[PDB]
């Protein structure tokens, strides 16, 4: 029924929620604009993107944020006639600080206006949101030790939060230390039977990622570990396909079947390469995957073993699949840039990003490069296959070379490549392909340009993945196509090849403009393609 | 008659501007909040701050720029009635490209409230308005190259400013390469007897930074070298006090005299040291100095050889020196901090900084780490000599480690070090040493920590610094000191040791109050103590 | 009955040989001289060293070996009345080559004059020779492939020796592959029942290691691979005192039963850390094991799962104990130097290391620096414990810094540590520490060095390990100690700790004397002591 991973491409962290009989997962979003992704369910195999709720700057203000900043796991619930979603903005990334701010907005509805956030702490990141029976609310997150002679991953830090106060009250406690497998993190809470059930991520979240369970009869512990925890885990299973399984989370279906969301990470192919060396490259960054769970002796159990199953079989309900929520060709005819499009921070107003002043057409005012953490010109979509094509037309006729205009494919600010039209003193409007690597910038078909003839108006741009290896391609016409003599490295736009390891985001294909002079330069976009191959 | 530096500690890229017999200074000042310092001169010896014109967020937003981003080199100048400051919002430091936004704004009076920006362009920094005899306007700054097969420094470009139009009108224009030293910037144009005189930074604002002026009868050049270039430089004096003699600036004074302003580095003793290995390093950062100029066949000369002399003639005026502009033990009585004080990046509001909380004490609410770019609670002044000490006395009560308060000496979010008081689960509140360097983290008291009594309502924080090296001591009574047992470096808090090259400002020295739990604990600083020894 | 390891500290790459109901384990050396160890038993329980057999420089001649080069996994087997002895001299131990000849030397006893080397090949290390029951000579070892795209273990590649002849014959044919854990190596072949068993370890000599067999009718294969294999490792359980499990070796015993001999890492005490972070740091580098075995199905099966034990059951003999081989004070009496002493790289004459210059002494006459690959005056014995200590007196007059002699902690020429007796401008004759990590050096006690009073003879040095942490200590009359004021971190010294990933040998701990200036001063030893806890 069921087939893993059932959110792919970049959506970790994922976070269930139950209302009666419609499933809710949301997904971090990190330095990506607008926050957060909601996807709903029926039968938790079809999913479909319903919410965007961080879309206001009073809500989330990333502008500088860095690279796998901002938006972390975040936690979505239920209870007394709204949702309730926690999220955090993380602004300090690396070092030993983890600088970051916890915020708690409410809906009505899982679409409509959310809240203004009410602040909560700042003692660590993946904050949570338990309703209790009694009607009392509780915080729980990970707690942040700076220290040099310590770990930093503290434990689980509770605190009551009064609803009517807006505002956490009495006093934090440590409730839960962790297992020897540390980085403890991701903490969720249940009531099932007598028991107060804690969840936590344990082991990071790399390839010894493991979803730890602990129980106890005191909301404050102790708590006792699972007797044959990990409860998942892909650490002793280098040769499954779905690696890096951990931070879930549980739900309790109306049909009294119980699952478990969790992020997943799936390599590249690696024949040849010794196994367990280096355990791969995920340039579809952590993707969203869900497991049956069996009870014995008041535990619960992953059904197939403590390793995440590629196919489950789905809850006892009806198939509820879903149209399709974009088009393979999107000629920007519309009056809003379609959800699967993000922006890097910001949101980008009518004088950045617009599709008002031509019709038909996506234009992008050319603002920074592509390695500014501050205002870009660049509009993009999730590679969500291994296998696929993404393709745009565009018409740009830039007058200094600190203009261009291209499709880029993009992990961070100092990781990325591109095909763009520039300007050349010599040569005049060029085609050019240009890579950044951890900030070092290469340009491969230097001196041997493509000049673009003064009567094409519009140059086409496609990129083909295949798995481990992309190559960029281009056109005068729209029919006939030539190949940059050039192969590109998928594993290059990876979480893996990140030497800074806050890398917790995932690849991205898009339209960017630059204009470097400031002469508000812009190019007209008349369509974007991405079409699974 | 007048000893250099005429500005001592971080006052780079010294803008000067006559009005009548007034002589006014305007320093670039990067991340530090307000943006640009602007001093007061009628003898040009003695020098009072008068301006921090970039106060409002709606001028200057730097939140979670790079550090040494922000505010580069300004241009100050009078026409018109009013004054015109023009500066740069730079947005990235390091790489290919230097991502950045030139402005403009004006007041009628130097200390008053100057305008609102009016965007220029972005094409590369140091840019400077040029006021023709005509009445038409001029702008010129450095452009760009962001190529790997080029060299960054394009030359000097130019293009008419509409004062009407509030925007640059025509086509922008390159009108000098530069000379062989190359890294040409700091443009400046003077129109004297017949020509359009062009003076340039070169070099790089290391130790081959120079100062290079060249001629034309036509504003758009071609522009002819002086015939002795450099017109200023320190490179071949490896023995001059005076280090890095470049990015000058040009008055005639009212006396019919000439001189030439320019930025320098003062190195630390290095006695024992290979002369011309490595030519020092300076935590005082760049200083401003004042040289005497002299004309010969149309052509200005640096009185005393192109290098910087150590003391000049001032000019034939009387001299006015000014009384001291801050108390050496600030109590904090004013309803404002002394304006030595800055903060990193942003304003901060009642809500982390206040005079009014707590009567003759500055409060600080706690915010993020010393390694954020985001939002500190830190109040810091310029080291301004090679030998001080610094002192502060503060009531703090940490419930956690994750809140902190200290003195701290610091050049960067990656570059500082404190003596702070936090708490310890054992120990409780304590008083420790943390330094960073180049974002590692050391705590040289492990495990040594000194317990604070309970009884203890204020714990004095001292530091001494004598040139190469400086100490920390304290006391809990104000009387009875005790030195902890590390000495400390300058020469980690100095420009030429930050491996990034993007190292432009200086060390500061000041108080922080950290709250990484998020619970809004605050630090009372009865008085900060700067005097030099 | 036996507990592992069975020899402790850097005891690498067993190699194990049965004659008769005698038992020998021969293991690598690498830069330490003389080559080779070989330890006798009767029991496998109790063992003895009988022989160093490399000890002529026609044999081995190390001088300027880089660290962890020379002598690497010997095997050793008896066939035809002698002794056989394959060995190889790495030459290259970083980058796509591993440059190094293998050799065999033969002697009809364990402890005589060993033959004149027998060049065989250089097709990659890990050489070992299987003697058919048919009479004939095989030699396999590793194949290395230094290509830019490819993984450098080849396989195993298989070769017909003549004795006659003095050389391999017949055509060289790879046999085996590997798995998929790679980076096959240490072959050796067993004919047991109807197959030929091949041995290899796989997943490289760090936490990945495992021992990897296969079987087949014929010498060639194909190799079908052991259905559950590995055979042995450590990598799935990572709660195993004994870590790196692999390179083993098969022994069939007189009475019938079968065991596995194999190298370990025991890693320092981690509480607190992540269980799979990082698996931790062994300073007594890789010593050797033994498992006991089990047939099933015409497999071999490590007893206890296939994850090392500590504790096993050794075969059905008497045991033989062995009376201890080196005094705890060793008073420097006896004619030669005590068996667990070794030099590096190159044998030490009397001009440089002697017990007969001045009686009850070791006198060495001082020659190069601790990071010389070629003539240190330095006689070092094992860390075989994790808590010791060791101790030392020396008598020495040093007239310059380039002058000292000491107590040193050694791991390669990169990484030591030692308290030392030196020469000051001032202060004379003085005692300092001195720290060497990755070629950066350090002074501990700069500028408070231990004066060394004109009338002190001898000076008493001791070094104290307590497991992940040592302290060294003084005295100048043997019965009253000062600790040095600083704490030493023995995770420094560990195989794991070393950058360059060519780091296979262990801690050592010993006496040096240099003499920078060439004026052949020396230093008199009166004594050395180890001693256990
Ligand atoms: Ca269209
Ligand atoms: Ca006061
Ligand atoms: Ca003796």
């Amino acid at each position: 029924k069921i087939k893993n991973p059932i959110l792919t491409g970049f959506h970790p962290d994922p976070s269930i929620c139950r209302v009666g009989d419609d499933y809710y997962i949301a997904v971090s979003t990190f330095e990506w604009f607008p926050g957060v992704r909601i996807y709903h369910s029926k039968d938790l195999k079809n999913w479909r993107l319903v919410a965007r709720p961080l879309n206001r700057l009073s809500q989330l203000n990333m502008i500088g944020n860095p690279d796998s900043g901002g938006v972390w796991a975040p936690h979505l619930s239920y209870s007394d006639g709204k949702f309730w979603l926690i999220y955090t903005d993380v602004k300090v990334v690396e070092g030993q600080w983890k600088d970051g701010h916890n915020y708690l907005v409410t809906c009505d509805t899982i679409d409509g206006a959310w809240s203004d956030p009410i602040y909560l702490n700042s003692s660590g990141f993946d904050p949570s949101l338990f309703h209790d029976e009694d009607g009392r609310k509780y915080l729980v997150n990970m707690y942040w030790d700076h220290r040099v002679d310590h770990h930093p991953f503290y434990g689980i830090v509770l605190q009551e939060y009064s609803v009517e106060q807006k505002k956490l009250v009495g006093e934090p406690k440590i409730i839960f230390k962790g297992t020897d497998l540390r980085i403890t993190e991701g903490p969720h809470l249940y009531k099932i039977n007598g028991y107060y059930y804690l969840l936590t991520a344990e082991g990071g979240t790399r390839y010894n990622h493991a979803a730890t369970i602990a129980r106890s009869t005191s909301l404050y512990g102790p708590y006792e570990v699972h007797p044959d925890n990990p409860l998942l885990t892909s650490w002793p299973y280098p040769r499954n396909p779905l690696q890096k399984a951990g931070h879930a989370s549980i739900v309790h279906t109306h049909t009294d079947e119980w699952f478990l969301v969790h992020l997943t990470g799936r390599p590249l192919p690696r024949e040849g390469q010794p196994l367990l060396e280096h355990r791969g490259y995920c340039p579809l960054g952590r993707e969203t995957a869900i497991q049956r769970l069996e009870w014995k002796d008041g535990w619960p159990y992953v059904v197939g073993g403590n390793g995440p199953s590629l196919e489950i079989d789905g809850p006892s309900v009806e198939e509820v699949s879903w149209e399709k929520d974009y088009d393979e060709k999107d000629d920007f005819d519309g009056d809003t840039l379609n959800h699967h499009f993000q922006t890097l921070r910001i949101p980008l107003g009518e004088d950045i990003a617009t599709l008002k002043a031509r019709p038909g057409h996506l234009r992008l005012y050319g603002r920074e490069s592509l390695t500014s953490r501050f205002t870009q010109a660049f509009v993009a979509r999730r590679w969500q296959h291994f296998h696929f094509v993404a393709e745009t037309k565009v018409s740009f006729r830039p007058t200094t070379f600190q203009q261009s205009a291209g499709l880029v494919n993009y992990y961070n600010t100092q990781n990325w490549t591109t095909l763009q039209i520039t300007w050349h003193e010599e040569k005049g409007r060029i085609l050019e392909l240009m890579t950044c690597d951890h900030l070092v910038v290469d340009q491969p078909l230097r001196g041997r340009e493509i000049v673009v003839p003064d009567d094409i108006e519009y140059v086409y741009l496609r990129v083909t993945v295949q798995a481990t290896t992309y190559k960029y391609s281009y056109s005068f016409d729209g029919m006939n196509w030539i190949d940059l003599p050039v192969t590109f490295e998928s594993y290059k736009l990876s979480d893996d090849y990140i030497k800074s390891r806050a890398a917790f985001t995932g690849a991205f294909v898009g339209m960017h403009c630059r204009d470097g002079s400031g002469q508000n330069n812009y190019a007209d976009f008349d369509y974007f393609l991405y079409k699974e191959l």
